[PDB]
């Protein structure tokens, strides 16, 4: 239902409840209960349960839900479970391969949909896909792309493929006119460098945060897609050349024309300092 | 129609119709004398004036115009400028985003129609827009395609997305059997290292020029252009071995077969 | 239909019989002997001539067969060669554009088709292409690609382009649930790093192996496409890990989850092993 932007997704599977609180209080802007891959199929139906308790138990807490998708025996008990708890402000769909998954996991929760692009089908339909009624952002789901497409994860060739797949959610994101998409999972836990650099990277493509899967991430993350002071002070000095009102100038040794003043003039209004 | 190259489509505003003889002077393939964005609002009127006199006491200029898009109330008034007036050769219409824009342009006006493809909608109806009857080639929008994206330009994942547009307009030239495309304009206007750098990078990709922000930007672009003495020395190779009429063979070892005898025979007839 | 990878397939021209069999003497998955591209219009007469002796002199030996396409005039005489001989077990379509063109050629000849993307049309055309009946699996020309769309072979921004083209491939590959696809063929014939360099972006990206052009490079195509030790030995330990419990686990630093763990035990069951 938001056109805000989410810097990050937490991810935390229903089979540790005692973990969901340390993920809400981690500062992520949001958290993502996982009762799909997490969870274990012997596991799932005691998940469900644990966060059905915890939803009562926390009324305040506000989360999204990965539920399992339309193949498994235990949809329309997540689907349930999302539409009966307040607290459940919407869900992640995996797996997602047409706009009728979607449409069916919307109206029977009654709540936006967040569609994980993780396969090749995915990719083919994300046209239909986004444009379903009930979409609120698209996500990534670079692993299971991998898995799909057999990338060599982490490889040059593989983030080539990728940016495919990631160019793709930008796209249909502005076609269909929904929030800022997230970029996917970065998984080395604690090489923050890296993470800062996956962060950076998604980010100057228009992403607007990234799915996360530990609470030292969120910290990283935050920081990586503030404005650096040297973003800050170009925009300025462009705002301030612009504000006579010519329409083309120079700055920093670049033309300046409306579409560069335009991008200066939002990336101060992002900031907290519009005019 | 024309389906020569264009290496270079210099941007002057309205506004300085002073600096109009300046680009034409510079030995840029084509002027386009701005009427969009470069014109603060407050003076469209006036600039269409000053390019309307411009035309008129110089019969033997040959310029493109950038019109206002249809959403603009000056739109009217521009494609009659472009209609009216002999000198005017072709328009960019901007943030073009439909097939029914192009060909209400081209019928309006009369003239070959350059959409500029500046908006990810653009992006998605590129192969309707392309397909269009009137359009005589594509220019890439970089800096409006780097704001309707939210894209931080001159960062690697910009890059990478504006390489993701600029393979449409490839393709979509080739399908539809347009003239070579332009890519999108270069605003460092003094770093010529950089300015080189991006026409070899587009013109090995395919694009046949680029369009330009300043006159100075001329004669790099049009060097940058030229096919070098290596690669020249190259064709002429390949063309010798494959004159006996062989099927495959090796030069500098390489297998040469039919498409790269056909890329060698290309570039030599297309340098002389 | 055959889904097995082939990760070699060796190009000779039926102009250079004696050359057929030095071509299966190399090792390669796949002898190809053209009739096409690489034999001269006045020569392909006696080509076709010299193709059918050494299937007759050597019923044992299996070949795909590079043919003429639809409007040349020795297209059927080319498809009864690949018709009437068991040692034919496919051929390339040059020049594809249309799923018509490869249910003709299929019909015809009664052999399985790997189509070759060449030109932008068929580019355009791809995913009626692969889900034509009849195809096994795709490959491209990568110097008629650069022809077509007028690059500059072997720069990074001709690089770019055909990345798109390998894209469409692999997207196509898995949605018409062909066999692993080729990538193109590597020119330098005796640049040893620049081909090993080559392959591994090619596998790394998802292709089974390449088109080739010369029997020394049959050798560095088949020793770059095996898993490393490294590869190996960090799928050991994944699949080690994914045994011991369930759930999401780390390794190496990293978050193993349900895709990687799918392709940790892939790589291992593709290599001969398990766990
Ligand atoms: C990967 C993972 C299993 C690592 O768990 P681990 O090895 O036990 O974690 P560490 O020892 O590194 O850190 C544990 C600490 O952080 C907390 N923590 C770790 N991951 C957490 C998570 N995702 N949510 C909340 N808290 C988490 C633990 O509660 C613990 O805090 P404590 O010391 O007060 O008990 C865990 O981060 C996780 O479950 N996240 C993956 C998210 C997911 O479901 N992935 C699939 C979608 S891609
Ligand atoms: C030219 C520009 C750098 C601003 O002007 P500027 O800062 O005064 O230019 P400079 O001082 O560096 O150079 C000035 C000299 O080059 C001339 N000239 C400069 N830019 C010119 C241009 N686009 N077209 C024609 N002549 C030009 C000037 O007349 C002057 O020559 P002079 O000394 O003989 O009078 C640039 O911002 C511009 O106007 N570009 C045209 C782009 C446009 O119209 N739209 C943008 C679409 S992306
Ligand atoms: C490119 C090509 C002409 C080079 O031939 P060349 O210059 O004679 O090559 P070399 O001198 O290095 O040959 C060395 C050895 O390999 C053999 N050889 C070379 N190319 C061969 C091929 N394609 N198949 C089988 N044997 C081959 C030669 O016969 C020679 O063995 P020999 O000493 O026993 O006679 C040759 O590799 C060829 O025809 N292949 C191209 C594939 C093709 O059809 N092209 C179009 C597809 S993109």
């Amino acid at each position: 239902m938001n056109r805000q932007i989410v810097r990050s997704a937490l991810f935390v599977p229903a089979t540790r409840p005692e973990r969901i609180p340390k993920a809400l209080a981690s500062g992520a802007d949001r958290v993502i209960v996982d009762l799909e891959d997490a969870v274990e199929e012997g596991l799932k139906v005691e998940a469900r349960a644990n966060l059905r308790r915890f939803l009562v138990d926390t009324p305040e807490a506000r989360v999204l839900v990965r539920i399992n998708a339309a193949e498994h025996p235990g949809h329309a008990d997540d689907l349930a479970l999302c539409r009966d708890h307040a607290g459940v402000i919407g869900l992640l769909l995996p797996k997602v391969e047409s706009a009728a998954q979607v449409r069916h996991a919307a109206v029977a929760s009654g709540k936006p949909v967040w569609p994980i692009v993780e396969s090749a089908r995915g990719l083919a339909a994300l046209g239909e896909i986004a444009a379903a009624a009930g979409v609120e952002r698209l996500s990534f789901g670079s692993l299971d792309l991998a898995l799909d497409l057999d990338l060599n994860s982490g490889s040059n060739a593989a983030e080539q493929i990728l940016g495919h797949a990631r160019y793709a959610l930008l796209l249909q994101t502005r076609l269909a006119g929904l929030a800022p998409p997230l970029d996917g999972v970065y998984p080395a836990i604690q090489n923050r460098a890296g993470l800062v650099e996956a962060v950076r990277f998604a980010r100057d493509m228009g992403f607007g945060g990234l799915l996360c899967i530990h609470p030292s991430q969120v910290e990283p993350i935050h920081q990586t897609l503030m404005p650096s002071p040297a973003e800050l002070e170009w925009a300025r000095r462009v705002a301030e050349a612009g504000a006579s009102g010519a329409g083309v100038f120079v700055v920093d040794g670049e033309m300046v024309d409306a579409p560069v003043l335009g991008r200066a003039r939002r990336l101060l209004e992002r900031a907290g300092e519009g005019g």
